[PDB]
């Protein structure tokens, strides 16, 4: 899968898919994030880029994360589990699954702890300003939680009304199959084309949806949901390509 070489190896301009996904919501500023696979390992700091184009695109690479802080020289585990990147040609995303959280107790004593829950959404971000002004796009990709990466995704832009809708299916927890209601394109703080909308399920508000556009022609979208349940806020990772 090629999960040592993305730790190890550098930036490759023959790669392909998105050939680097810069990890800033997956390291915490004052924070160490390091991964492991395959025999091989490496530490990242906020900003620094994991080198995706190693990655197999339109599938989930899974690397051992242990999240740390570094204090007089010591590095302690704050967290570990399941480190997600789900690879795309001109996005990326990262899923964190928690299985083990530093206890509340004794520094040094990990407690067991599941959670999930996405980490960057990043690459080529496609300009508001820039998009096709007319005719539609279908995108047809993954929708990814806790323990599930089968969800399907599909999801219609129309440019000439600059709306967006679609679906998720074949998650295995029922409640996560919803609606992507119809939401409008609209520019980010730096001009991205994004899209932030409400989610369904029976026709029923059940949460929010978010993609970004990715792509000088809007090739990809990517993002995620979250999806309320008796358990809390569920979170899904989202990707799909024209």
């Amino acid at each position: 899968a090629g999960l040592a070489d993305a730790l190890t190896a550098p930036l490759d301009h023959k790669d392909k898919g998105l050939q680097s996904l810069t990890l800033d919501q997956s390291v915490r500023k004052n924070e160490k994030l390091k991964l492991a696979a395959q025999g091989a390992e490496k530490t990242y700091g906020n900003g620094d880029s994991l080198n995706t184009g190693k990655l197999k695109n339109d599938k989930v690479s899974r690397f051992d994360f242990i999240r740390q802080i570094e204090v007089d020289g010591q590095l302690i585990t704050l967290e570990s589990g399941e480190f997600q990147v789900y690879k795309q040609s001109h996005s990326a995303l990262t899923a964190f699954q928690t299985e083990q959280i530093q206890d509340s107790e004794h520094s040094g004593k990990m407690v067991a702890k599941r959670q999930f829950r996405i980490g960057d959404i990043a690459g080529e971000h496609t300009s508001f300003d820039k998009l096709p002004e007319g005719g539609r796009a279908t995108y047809r990709g993954t929708a990814f939680g806790s323990d599930d990466a089968g969800g399907k995704l599909t999801y219609t832009i129309d440019f000439a009304a600059k709306q967006g809708n679609g679906k998720i299916e074949h998650l295995k927890s029922p409640e996560l199959n919803v609606d992507l209601a119809a939401a409008d394109i609209k520019p980010d703080g730096k001009r991205h084309a994004v899209i932030s909308g409400s989610v369904l399920y029976n026709q029923a508000e059940k949460g929010s949806y978010s993609l970004g556009i990715f792509g000088g022609k809007a090739q990809e979208v990517a993002g995620s949901a979250e999806v309320k349940t008796v358990n809390g806020i569920r979170h899904i990772g989202l990707a799909a390509k024209q």
